[PDB]
């Protein structure tokens, strides 16, 4: 089905809710004071040790659309992962990360997608001691977004771009819209080639204010 | 003006750590066990109260390079500010907020940068639970730079830039570089208008290989 | 639109619910134990986090008569006080202070009354050494009431005293109720001059036994 | 000898070693952690438990010029209390009471002063809820001394007001100090009769601002 | 009514309640995990903190037939009794001692009957080093009553003793039972003389075997 | 073996402290804290576990004068008393016990003399209810000794009682002391039958007033 | 009479109740939190002090088919062993031991069996710095059983070894079975001598692969 | 170099240092509690997080004899492998697992030999509620010794054995040692076929008594 299980439970975990759908969600911890905090926030819970496989099980994480792990150490978010692959080797599981020597790790045992939270944070901290710029575009298009938001968005079944290369769509002149990459299932390719051309399916990562989204949201189908 | 003072500590500042100068570092931290971990990272430790102004005094902050902020709530973090503020009113202030209702507040404070490393891994779990093309790129190029990465490039008081245009310049099309925004005193323009023009000390914030990066410093030289 | 919040639990907050109707009264605090003793002082109780927005916005406190805040440090007190501010930028907000430095702190976050019992009792134990008159009157009628109260006492919409100067009320002389000050609109003049003449609304500033405050109140009225 | 000892640290104690002398005081606690804090106080430490009785013999309770008990609960301060009357019997003992029931109790155990900073405060809260004019003049008077500032002045052994009454005096109007009382060896008089007449080193106890309070010197002079 | 109220639990206070009748009993403690342990001896229990004259006044201190002090510290237990005085001048109050030293506040608190067992423990530990046949008998006369016991009884309204005198009772060698002592209400003498006679009401405080007690027990009244 | 080994702290071990010297005192316990008062009382401490064989064995379990056992549970209790066994079969163990089921238990495991503190407090807590002479007679004798004392007194290797017979004697009659047993070699006969013959060496077990016990020194001298 | 009473609870105690048949099964344990994890285990639960004798009695203890013992220290575990004999001297004890030196004493205790896992692990530790054959035979065969197993296998009432022996009976050439050990009445001897005849109700102890294992239990039967 | 470092610290690990030389070993642990103890065991110490990489190479991990890992859980146990592989990829680990479960976890993190104290402790038990010689066995074999032990006996670069089958050695009746296996390189055959012919440096495994085992070792000598 396309519940979704969290291990754990932080405040990037209770932000990761407010852009999911509640019922869809089975929260598995150890500690029962999260329980009030997680049924707030419109999730389900499940008291129970997320290293142990039985728990995994019981958690739901069987046929689970995705897995998300955050717990208090890299330690026991590996091992929570080593735990979900006995459990489902295709299950897509999505887990922070805390040291970055443990970036590796983590992926080894299981993770399709890692996130290093403290690692982008401890650097943008050590760039932007005179002046960082860098950290000012973080933190006002992935975190806040205030003026302008990162984006995915798929090129639908329609056309007008189906079988268009990049330079013939001239995308960012059309829509103002930057192109950072585009996906296509496991790959995305940054920076694509003048001549890389477009099918239904693919993904545009791009960044732009809300108002250029609708101009390249508009522009893509018909 | 050479020092840097931290308060409080965590995966997050020993990141920052390893890439400037540990001597010039001051960490002020209510816990004695953190110590250890201080020394042996290269930097003085101060044992205080980094919400105690007295405390702050004492740790140097007053003429200080930059002060970071990570202290293990977003109320200390908060306090902590408007504590270095009344020491001094012009110092850099770099802090981290946990959650996103009090980004708002750390800057009302007075801080100069704040990072929200909650926010950003929380955005990057929801959005990834299908596919996460924005989260590998974030991955790959602000925490491992395992391609390309990204850069704040600085204009040199040398030459060729100067008075050019955005358009004119053609910086990605010339030096592979995906351009996102230049920097100048506090501000960021984030895809600059085509008629824009190019002063020295602005910062060119971009994407690029290392070598695609390697072009741009050339390109923008004397 | 009557109701009171008070966020957190202290012997302070017990002593205050004294003099207070408690059923129109909401405690809010993150602490379950504090559950038990809420009740038994007669008062609601609700179970959450007061630096939290979400949590403060479901105490009510939007709208109610004042909220008062008193938590376990200056920190959280401060950040409270910014949280409420964000809800409701008018609602009278109440705040005790721990530390001197702090005083000026939860004023600009939004405090309408600050109060620092520990700054007064440490001053009064320094000045106590030897014989402290000071301390056994402020004893004896802020805290114990043994013999004399201090009293604000309105002017009533009736007369009697408006127009009235002070010198020619003689309003010690015929009441016994030593006047320290007259306060309106939120400015409290101390020892007015002379010439200082009274209206409606105005607030009197007093010392008194009851007996004296009774005739107080008769002189002020008709 | 006129050395100081206090049982206890706090805010409170923090602040009253703000006047005193330091080199000269001696604090007792049962924490190491509070070692620290002394010492950056200025005064002495004493590793101790304030209720054993040799260890207050330890901290020279027998000669001091007083002691100041400030400990976590009423029933150690009590205790405390009870420890010193054994060692000494007619020793200045300074205490600060939480629970308004247990100001008789410290008294009883044998303080010479009790001070009660959270009833005040919970009483300042309660009378708060609407103008606080009340409150104000207890912030402003008692604590921060922004205006006017609360005296004891002794009419010295020399003249000027030696067998003249209050009418005669007529202190109000010669200083602009307003008299609260008249200290006459541990009794205070509150708002004295006007036949009342000043005799040798009674001790006045008065509001009033800096120049006030300075006129008030000099007129009760030599 | 027959109530008794215990404040605080431990062994004894386990102990005290074999001998007693649950009905009875309310237990006044701080901590909820002493609740089952409570109500499986038989007993009621309060939730509260005894050293709070409210909380005391709701376990029904104040018609009780006696009330047993036992808390964690001889300040807390002090505490407690100055308590329970203020609600009920005259109630029996038995409380237990820590510090040999606070024997005597316990006593000028209130406390009717005080117990050290840390004090007889310590010293029976002292001069049991070589032998001590001290011990012997406290252990198993007071303690186990494993051959002989220690008894309280009271010569009944009948006769046989009356008028008589203790040399013409000849009680030792008649039952086989030492007198140790006879208690008239408020004094117990111990060792009384020759000619000190009985009356109906006066208890016999003696030791002697179970046989011993029944022909004492006999040889009183009829 | 003149050195007196004690595993773990209270109460009751610095009761044992005072009354013989310090510097033949070695006390062994878990916990750092401990050291402090240890030192301050004028014996050494090991910093051991005296559940550990080895850690006996360090702290000169071996040929000790006496080891005294209070440990935190009657568990740890029985379990030292075992170890010690192991180091050495015939030292004299002494032992406190808490729950009254292991006063049993600590004697089997290997203790010669076995003291019950709660057990003796609990029974004076229920048979005080109303009256308590017998918990009066236990406070003021084992206790305070504020006029009669409980004495262990030897007979002399030299003359008047040997052989003489307890009738013969008349030791209350003649000299003030109620007598309560007599000792030798392991038991105490208490309420010795009158034809016993006193030898030298015997313990005579009594309760008299100071100068009544003098009396018993003399009559029972050479 | 088939219930069986686990005291503690432990990963050692969760392997236990696989093999077993858990209705029938009831765990004693101190701590409320125990609760889920038994019953997720399929077992019952009672929440008491396993030290305790009373606890024990309500566990059923007496009369259980066995008693495993398995508390969170060595002092524990053989208290709560001395406690069950108490209740029933012949009911069969099952004890885990940590320390080696403690082994002994748990038999001395009661224990019918006791098992050293940390002394086995440690030794196969040291034992295994180079190569270890004999901690992979260990893991996999009293562990994982990945290959083989050890087996207890009873000589039917039937017949077929009756009077036969051990070297007449070819065991491991017609079973594939090797035999350790023959037990009767809780003697083992291990490796028989040649001469040694089979009986009935003796129990083989052996290793093999399952179907050696059939083999073993066709060829010892009919 | 053969030095041999340990990661964490357990009675486990007590009974390694046991047969192990150790001034030759390093203890890495978090908790500087740990420090005293392995000191008292002829260790040395080093502080440190055994899931910290850094710390890792801290120790010598890199050139080491062994590694030894036994944390407080199996996911840090885990971890702490994971670390030492990327420090050495080919250094001989032996570490403990607690959950069945983890058994392969660890292995997959690269493991040489894993070891179960707590699933051979639970199959122990529950096969150990009727009879237990199973146990017995296990206990007096490897644990206590107490009669027979296990052996791995290298074949030597000599003589009589060399191209000997199995059946021609015939080594139970020489010796009287029950052959178990012959290790081969990484490869542990049971119960090897009688036509398996020993060659140089097999390990031959085995149980025997202590004169047995000397036998053995002669038997096969040069």
């Amino acid at each position: 089905s396309r519940h979704v299980v969290i291990c754990g439970w932080s405040e990037s975990t209770l932000e990761c809710l407010r852009e999911l759908r509640g019922s869809e969600v089975f929260v598995l911890a150890e500690d029962e004071n999260v329980r009030k905090k997680v049924l707030r926030s419109g999730a389900n819970f499940v008291h129970g040790d997320p290293t142990r496989v039985s728990d995994l099980e019981k958690a739901n994480v069987r046929g689970a659309r995705a897995v998300i792990v955050n717990l208090e150490s890299d330690s026991e978010t590996i091992h929570c992962i080593l735990g979900i692959r006995k459990i489902d080797e295709s299950v897509r599981i999505i887990a922070e990360a805390e040291r970055y020597e443990n970036i590796e790790q983590l992926r080894m045992a299981g993770a399709d997608q890692v996130i290093s939270p403290f690692v982008i944070s401890g650097r943008l901290m050590s760039r932007s001691i005179d002046d960082g710029y860098e950290a000012m575009f973080v933190q006002d298009v992935l975190a806040e977004e205030s003026t302008r938001r990162m984006v995915e968005v798929p090129i639908p079944e329609g056309s007008k771009l189906e079988g268009v290369s990049v330079l013939d769509a001239d995308i960012h002149d059309v829509t103002g819209v930057i192109i950072i990459g585009v996906g296509r299932g496991d790959e995305l390719i940054i920076d694509p080639p003048r001549d890389y051309s477009f099918r239904a399916g693919d993904i545009i990562l791009g960044i732009g204010k809300p108002e250029e989204i609708e101009r390249l949201k508009n522009y893509i189908s018909a």
